[PDB]
């Protein structure tokens, strides 16, 4: 057993299944390792109070219906006690890198922070939405797990996607170490299910070019960073 070549995944799998699924899964991404570190970095973030209540993020008024149940914080991936989930990053910009051109007909100048999330079971979750409904420039949203041994079966906390306009739809698994790739606009609305236990789970948007542009200004989440460079 051997780490594919982030080159040959890129090109031998996540473009292919992106441009015919717009749903991507990449299981054993980083190890056991490397997913226990990022697990610690994230729970040490968690117990030392740096989240944030996410409602309070994407609410309008005071007296707006709930949205989300989870708490936040954006990692930038430089900052102490963050350095694996900077690794994860540049990670994940590596292998966009080697997509870039190929990916539908975008091209990939950058990406949101890294945004770490805490769902604390108790029912709680995301209602169903769409990330990118009013072209706000965010073409691809990616997700990584780090829930070790995961049972949805009764934690639940399964994300259901939607692909519009398709006989089917897809239930992943918050998996330990699993990373997900799919298009943010309106082809794929989805929903996060109640979940009974302790969910983490890391999100970053990548950007393109043109759409950027051409977004309003109406519209961290708009903030883009250039993609990670090999150290
Ligand atoms: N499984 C699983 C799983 C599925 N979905 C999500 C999320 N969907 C969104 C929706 C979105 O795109 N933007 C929000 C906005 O428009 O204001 C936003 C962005 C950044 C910070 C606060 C709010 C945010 S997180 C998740 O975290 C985990
Ligand atoms: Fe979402």
């Amino acid at each position: 057993t051997k780490p594919l070549p982030a080159l040959k995944l890129a090109l031998e799998y996540i473009v292919p299944c992106m441009n015919k699924h717009g749903i991507c899964v990449v299981d054993d991404f980083l190890g056991k390792e490397t997913g226990q570190q990022i697990g610690d970095e994230v729970r040490a973030l968690h117990d030392t109070g740096k989240f944030t209540d996410g409602q309070l993020v994407s609410q309008k008024s005071d007296s707006s219906k709930d949205i989300r149940g989870d708490k936040i914080t954006w990692i930038e991936g430089k900052e102490p006690g963050c350095e694996t989930i900077g690794l994860l990053m540049s990670s994940m910009d590596d292998l966009i890198r080697h997509c870039n051109g190929k990916l539908g007909s975008y091209k990939i100048n950058g990406r949101t922070k890294a945004m770490v999330a805490c769902y604390p079971g108790n029912g709680t979750g995301y209602v169903r939405h769409v990330d990118n409904p009013n072209g706000d420039g965010r073409c691809v949203t990616c997700i990584y797990y780090l829930n070790k041994d995961w049972d949805a079966k009764v934690s639940g906390g399964i994300l259901r996607i939607f692909p519009e306009g398709k006989a089917q739809f897809a239930d992943i698994e918050p998996k330990f170490d699993r990373l997900l790739f799919f298009w943010s606009d309106r082809r794929n609305p989805h929903e996060v299910q109640p979940a009974y236990a302790t969910r983490y789970a890391i999100t970053v948007w990548y950007f393109d070019a043109d759409e950027r542009a051409r977004a309003k200004v109406k519209y961290e989440k708009g903030l883009r960073v250039e993609l990670n460079k090999p150290s």
